[PDB]
């Protein structure tokens, strides 16, 4: 088995992950009754695939729309993730208060996961992988590469 | 009577002078704005102070906050004689306007405040205060 050959059952490994929703390996971090992180529950090797960044992927004009209606309520957060992909502007808006874990993940300057575009048929996904090997226990923290 | 009135708001908006609230310190966090004197409905009670910038620096300076989320999200759009502004608080400041909470049932509401074509954007009581109120803004 090749390096490309591998890659390409890596990626059909995230594939059913993303469309499964199953976000195994990790559980949420809890202060005072309130969801403030997520820990990891397992190893992850460096380069592994965490989690999504779960959203409505929206273009331009209804994310516009959708941020002046979310201004209006505080009680919504600033969730929605701008990014290029292939010479266009997209948005993946994770404002819906969901069980999804991705979206309690918090940044740190020095945190274990990085962000990267995972394409499924032309599809952009904003998924989270471990920049460094992860040891089970680890509060999970994400920057953006 | 009106134009001295107008001129003690500005007086208040550009002395920066913030009298009558003080900070709500939970461990040691700065997490909201408690009234420490009466407040009467129309009353003035704080800018929302910021760089006050148009829609394209606004554009480049929101991109490079977002890379860094500890910065918070403190970019407030509106709309002033058919012009699109932004009052950008995100410079971690002693000012106080930006430490306010929302309340959908809070007791001050937004505003603009003309000076001299300048638009300002301040908080006004939207009912009587009481001393000891925590100051929670909705928009008006
Ligand atoms: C995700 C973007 C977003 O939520 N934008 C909302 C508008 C900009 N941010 C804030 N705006 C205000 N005001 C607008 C005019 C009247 C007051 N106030 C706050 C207060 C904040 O902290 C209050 C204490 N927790 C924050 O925290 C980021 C933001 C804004
Ligand atoms: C203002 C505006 C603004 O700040 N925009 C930033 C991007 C959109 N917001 C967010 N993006 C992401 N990611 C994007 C891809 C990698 C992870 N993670 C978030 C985690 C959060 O809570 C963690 C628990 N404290 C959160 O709380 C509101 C917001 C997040």
């Amino acid at each position: 088995k090749s390096k490309a050959e591998l890659q390409s059952e890596e990626r059909k490994r995230i594939d059913e992950l993303i469309e499964s929703g199953k976000e195994e390996g990790m559980k949420i971090d809890l202060i005072d009754g309130k969801g403030r992180g997520v820990i990891a529950t397992k190893q992850f090797s460096r380069g592994d695939f965490v989690v999504e960044y779960h959203g409505d992927l929206i273009e331009i004009t209804d994310a516009k729309k959708r941020e002046a209606l979310y201004a209006q309520d505080p009680s919504t957060g600033c969730y929605m993730y701008y990014f290029q992909y292939l010479s266009k502007t997209y948005c993946v808006d994770a404002t819906r208060e969901t069980n999804r874990l991705g979206r309690l993940i918090n940044h740190s300057k020095s945190g274990n996961c990085q962000t990267k575009l995972h394409d499924i048929d032309g599809v952009p996904h904003l998924i989270l992988i471990a920049s460094r090997d992860i040891a089970a226990g680890e509060e999970l923290l994400y920057d953006y590469g």
